[PDB]
DNA sequence: TGCACAGGATGTATATATCTGACACGTGCCTGGAGACTAGGGAGTAATCCCCTTGGCGGTTAAAACGCGGGGGACAGCGCGTACGTG
């Protein structure tokens, strides 16, 4: 749904997920693995990171 | 002539009468001791409601705890001289 959006209409937009914390890196893999032209962040180390 | 002696001329602690200072006893007018009336402030109670607990599983994070390298600062040793101790 979120690669329709880039062909469909010039919408990319920064998106959000929320994610357990048990589940977080097989969306980062997902996310090399199915549809890789995204740009993708993720989030470790509240204090400093 | 050199020498001991008897009595006076001054001292000196000793005992006695005398001068302050503080403890002890005998009063009386501003204090306390006590009797009665008032009453409002203190002792007692009936809901109340409201924030404050009761007990313990996990997941995760930010804070607390440990560990080593070493660098610089606490700390000991020692000579000087002038600044207060002593007369």
């Amino acid at each position: 749904l979120l690669a329709y959006l880039a062909c469909e209409k010039e919408n990319w937009g920064p998106h959000l997920i929320v994610v357990p914390t048990s589940v977080l890196l097989n969306w980062e893999m997902e996310f090399k693995r199915f549809a890789p032209g995204f740009k993708v962040l993720t989030y470790y180390g509240s204090p400093q990171q």
